[PDB]
């Protein structure tokens, strides 16, 4: 019995989770600050056997970010970003079906994670774990981890949000700690 | 009478809001991923007349981030960051006392904002406004803006979180839109 | 200014409200009771200027209900039902944008209503009114009424669910109280 | 050992669940739509060894419903309805004590069910199941089933509401699927 | 318009508020500690025009309390208690209909109060005021005050609990701050 | 492993629970009722290996309480109170870390306890148990017991509040039911 099989029958948001509002601000051609768009995000991707849906709320591809000509908005909208942009950022929101586990993986990236709804178990490859509840924040520094939805004893969906930044390769005793994705590689090709 | 006057009496968290847990992961000498610390953030700063309190959960000063020797941790904890870091990031959580309202201002920054708890009204300098409830996200693109806590008709506290990133100067029709800190 | 202009930007569900699961049971080869469908409902209809979205959870067009060969399933899915079915039922769920309110209307219908999420004001053409919160239940006996979403002082979406049954024309003082659809 | 033994100690509502409002509208003598009632429902019945309590919010005994002279209100309040009405409807609300199970049963009836509070498990006679959280909707088409209240790992109460309508008898492979009460 | 007119149609609890569980413990004839009762409280009382309902969870009429022979249980169930007991305690829970105000009054007793559900406003005779949300605690030291239910802009019910203990008379510069109940004398003894 | 080991890293409130407002009223020099203080309680005390934290909201030391000259306020602030006060009262609030248990103990006092947030299990020395959810009240009459935090399957913090009053020694079969603190 695979957890969360076919739970996500309508893309984002997953059943039991609220639809969201993404506001994007900008400047008109008279210098006034205006609201450019209100939507449900972008680049909704169904993951696993319909066990989770991802939602890319924004992305940047350069540092510092160029906002003139609304170039940043169109680079974010015209292409589905990969796991992680070099010298840039991605804001990734994921809806988890009940009891759904992500594979133990490592992205070479510093990742600010915040639980938006539910309870999540952050497990590392050393066995160490932390239970993270709503509002809890993590600073994942290119470490090997897996995320586990444990909301209501594995019967409720949960939602998490990540802001992924670029990092240099972590070296420990002259050895580069290599990034790997396991079963998550099929979800970003 | 000033909104939120002497509401925050014990720093972070503000009355009515929950204490947080911040987890920072790292690497041990053998090469396994380990949890380096669990705490309530860093560099708490009272704002206004005890009308708010800020919480700096992390910050980076270069891109790509240098993680070796835990130097990112050291820089993040050594000194309180300014409004915004060139070629870097800041995670800033803020608790608002009831009905507390920020000054109209512009930071030359792109800001990812999420409403962690409460109901906030985002006001831009053109009068355009959007009410933001828990879970709603904004991409503030170097815009002159104002944040208003309106949770439960101005009787409850609210909490926001921003991730502030470095951007180039926004130039509209030849004129640099310069950022002002302002005051109400 | 319209109460909910362009709030519902992605159909059902409305922003701030949860996606649902609709489960339909049935019988298989050898008379085992099984699940036939788990979906988001059927017959989504944007109402107003994206001020509301309606969801038809189920409907029947006859009494008693004919279930053999799954004909009630086919009828319920093959065509979007009207306001109400003669000799039938409709399970219609509606999401209201903030402060959105229905026009003063009458249906020749006995409607069971339950507030699923939010707070609503039910006003009759007499002026009498009642505030209904979650779990509260209404039996509208072919009366002329309004529904006003008032959740969080007009800043939060709400959701109602109705079961609409057919009824005979109500007659007062020899007058048939004619149903009218008001504005919408 | 019994899941909800002696939990419901004051009728409706059960400990941990909210008291409700039921509003019934009607017409006065000059045609104005007015409110006739505000109460806690009707025909409250304790079930089992005080493991649950039912609340009948309304019922109709004919289709289409006859509203004139308020004879429907009279019929709905004068006698406790049975499990279901022929050519009729019943709105039944049930507060489940923690972990309380419903017996495996079948009624010849189409039931619209909505979780009002808590988390329930819907098990059918073939073993298949679906977990239903607040706001989820089920259409029970004369199938054999049970309801298990699993709210907060069996330590919290939950509340369901059903609208039971009449159906024709279900025949599969020439056999009429009989009802039973387990 | 009377704020909570005919809102409490079925006594305790008020519509929109939860029925409760009061557990009372004691000792068996063998010295082991046991649960003596589980119920919805005692001495339910409708206040005003079905505008509120009180629920007296327990009371004591002596200091220190005598628990032998269960005489404190019988004394608490035998009579409905007055506003406050001399040399004793009263745990009074009150369900407020939406927007219901208590009258300005002064009970000569120190009252611990906690908001159980909703948002209440505590206004004092000088006009000073505090908004009290679920979880907040007030220590009422024989002051003249009034409680206002403002839950969800006066459209939702709320619930307060109090523990009323005996105090001496408050004397300010020779003057006795005398008790008075205003409109609330209707609802006691 | 020890439940809640090092969970409460920043005193009161524990991570996951809200900061509180304690309001104390009194009289000014003219005889008007005014608010004397708005704070987070008093006498915060960590318990166990950072597994819980207690917050003494108020206390009295005499019956009836003396309030003139604010003597009761001073007596409540100047000393951290013991387990219970003779002829007096203690309002004790305690924040439990996930899955945290108190030892089987007896205090010779009558305790008015309410669940502020979470779910607790009250186990008595006879093995009988009750599950108490938010808003439920217990009257403890000098009985041997223990408190278990079972909030969200042992993974969430909980909060109780007691009011302890003095009581005469309980005698059962000519033997005094001695109080004891216990050892896990």
């Amino acid at each position: 019995v695979l957890p969360g099989l076919n739970y996500v029958h309508s893309g984002f948001p997953a059943p039991g989770l609220r639809q969201i509002n993404r506001h994007i601000t900008g400047h008109d051609d008279n210098g006034k600050s205006v609201f450019l768009s209100t939507d449900h995000g972008d680049h909704h991707r169904i993951m696993g056997e319909k066990q989770a849906v991802a939602n890319i709320l924004y992305s940047t591809q350069e540092t510092p970010v160029q906002l003139n000509g609304n170039v940043d908005i169109d680079k974010a909208a015209k292409e589905e970003p990969p796991l992680h942009y070099h010298n840039g950022s991605i804001v990734r929101m994921i809806d988890f079906a009940p009891a759904v586990e992500s594979p133990l993986h490592r992205a070479v990236s510093i990742d600010y994670g915040i639980v938006v709804e539910g309870v999540f178990k952050l497990v590392l490859d050393s066995g160490e774990e932390r239970i993270m509840r709503q509002g809890d924040v993590s600073v994942q520094r290119a470490t090997a981890h897996k995320w586990i939805n444990i909301t209501d004893n594995g019967t409720a969906p949960g939602r998490m949000m990540w802001i992924l930044l670029d990092c240099h390769d972590v070296v420990v005793n002259g050895q580069v700690m290599e990034g790997y994705l396991g079963d998550l590689e099929k979800e970003y090709v």
